[PDB]
Parts: structure tokens; C-alpha cells; sequence
């Protein structure tokens, strides 16, 4: 289940951090506006980026300490705040968080692992009303 | 689901706090000492009783209240909150409130009417597990 799911990402997470990044930037492309030197480039070319790597398994790592604090897959709101309060962040509205979370279910549904990926859609799902809730447009 | 249940119970408020909470005492007997006023009275006597009618279902709104603010049977912190920190709810452990939820599951398993009791039972668990953290012994 989700906790489970939890466990098994953070096995392997630069891999999956990676992986699951990659799959939100292509099924969405246009959302590379947000960040630097993405554009242009393979899934092989971000992956020898310095930066890729690490940028993105320090998001998966937070997302994995806010789905590990929900309760039932209801992030703390405490949590949801941080996000919306982080300078990183300053240009998001929620719809970019909802792109994050269908990409990501859609990885879990066709991956050969056996995720809880209705709960990942809850959580995402939960996680966007919560960053709302925290003042995030 | 918890949100229809939430209507099914609003809607005839009297008579369900009234039943929930009578298959409460009557599940629990020695929870009745909290209410000192319905010592030693019938059902049908307490329902004579003007406090007793008003009271409960001043219960039970509260209840609902706390129901209709939960995301996916997660109660607000601010809701375990206010619980604890009712001069009525003074002398009161967590295990007073796990009988209440039992009581209640149960009574919904036996009723005609059709509800969600394992969401009420989730909610219950979720309730505890608040009021707890918010300071209640
Ligand atoms: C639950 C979802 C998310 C979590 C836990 C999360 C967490 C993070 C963390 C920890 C960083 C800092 C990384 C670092 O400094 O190395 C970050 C940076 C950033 N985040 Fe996210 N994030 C999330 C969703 C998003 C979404 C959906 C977008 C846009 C589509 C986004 C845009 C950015 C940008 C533009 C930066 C700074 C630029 C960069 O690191 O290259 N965040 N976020
Ligand atoms: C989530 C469940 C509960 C809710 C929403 C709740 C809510 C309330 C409210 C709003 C009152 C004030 C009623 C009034 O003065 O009209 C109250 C009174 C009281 N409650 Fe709680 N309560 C809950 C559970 C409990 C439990 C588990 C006990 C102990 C077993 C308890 C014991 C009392 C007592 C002794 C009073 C005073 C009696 C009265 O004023 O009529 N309640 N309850």
C-alpha cells in the first residue's frame, strides 16, 4: 500500500526520483519553463546534469517525508504551508502540482511494481487542496 | 459514504444522537457516571428531560461538525483541540472516546438504515489518535 510505496521509493530513490521527474517533463513539457537549463535536452543529457540528480532526489526526498507524515494520505498542513512558503515556489499555482501527481500515477500504473497508485491519486488529490487551503492561487 | 451518513444523521439529529448515545450508555454502563443527571432513569424518561434531548444533540452536532471539516475521516487538529479543552471533557482519557466510536460503529452495522461504518471506525481511530496528541491522558 502507500505506506508500503513509500518504503520502495526511498530504496531506490534518485532512481525513481529521476524516473518519475522525467515522466512529469515529458508527458508535460511546457513545464520545464520553470526551471534552468532543462529545455533542449534527452532523458539521458538531464541525467549527466550535475543538478538534475540532486535537485530532484532532494524534491522526492521531501515528498516523501510529507507523504510519510499524512495520516489516511492527508498531508499535515504544516507541510503543505512550507511548500507554498518556499522561494522555489513563488510561481506555482496548485494546477502544477495536480500535472505532478497525474504523471506520477500514471509511472506507478505502468511500472512492473505493485504500487497503491489510487492512493497516490487521493494523496496528490488532498496535497493540492491543502496547498489552497495554505494560500497557494 | 461519510458524507451522505453525515446528511442521514443531520437530517433526524434528534433521534439519532438520542439512539447513538442511549447504545452508547447502555453498551458502556459504567460511562453513565460521567452524566450524573441520568442516573437511575428509564430511556423513555430521559427523553422527558429537557437537557437530555438538547444536550445530546448539541453532542452530535459538534459532532458532525467535526466530520464535515475532516478530509478522508482526518479530523482538524483545531477540532481534537476544542474536545479536549471542554470543561465537560475534563476528566476524560482517549479510551472514553474509543467506547463512544465502538458504540457507534455498532449501532450503524445493526441499523436499517445503510451507512459507512468502517469510515466511521477509521474516523473514530483518526479522532483518538488527534485527541492524544492535543494533550488528552
Ligand atoms: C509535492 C511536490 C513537491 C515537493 C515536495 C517539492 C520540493 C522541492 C524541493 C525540496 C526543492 C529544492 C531542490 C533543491 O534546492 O535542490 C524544490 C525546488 C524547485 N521546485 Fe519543487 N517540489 C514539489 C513540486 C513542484 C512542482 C509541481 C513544480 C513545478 C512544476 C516545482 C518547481 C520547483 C522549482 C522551479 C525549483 C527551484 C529550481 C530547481 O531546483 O532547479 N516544485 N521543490
Ligand atoms: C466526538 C465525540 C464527542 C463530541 C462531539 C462531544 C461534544 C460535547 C458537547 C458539544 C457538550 C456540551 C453539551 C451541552 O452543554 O449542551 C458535551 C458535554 C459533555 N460531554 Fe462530550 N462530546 C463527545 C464525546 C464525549 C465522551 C466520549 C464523554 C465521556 C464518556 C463525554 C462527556 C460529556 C459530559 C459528561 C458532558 C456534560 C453533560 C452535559 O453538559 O450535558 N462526551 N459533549
Amino acid at each position: 500500500g502507500f505506506k508500503q510505496d513509500i518504503a520502495t521509493i526511498r530504496g531506490d530513490l534518485r532512481t525513481y526520483a529521476q524516473d518519475i521527474f522525467l515522466a512529469f517533463l515529458n508527458k508535460y513539457p511546457d513545464e520545464r519553463r520553470y526551471f534552468k537549463n532543462y529545455v533542449g535536452k534527452s532523458d539521458q543529457e538531464l541525467k549527466s546534469m550535475a543538478k538534475f540528480g540532486d535537485h530532484t532526489e532532494k524534491v522526492f526526498n521531501l515528498m516523501m517525508e510529507v507523504a510519510d507524515r499524512a495520516t489516511d494520505c492527508v498531508p499535515l498542513a504544516s507541510d503543505a504551508n512550507t511548500l507554498v512558503q518556499m522561494k522555489q515556489h513563488s510561481s506555482l499555482t496548485t494546477g502544477n502540482f495536480e500535472k505532478l501527481f497525474v504523471a506520477l500515477v500514471e509511472y506507478m500504473r505502468a511500472s512492473g511494481q505493485s504500487f497503491d497508485s489510487q492512493s497516490w491519486d487521493r494523496f496528490g488529490k488532498n496535497l493540492v487542496s491543502a496547498l489552497s487551503s495554505a494560500g497557494m492561487k
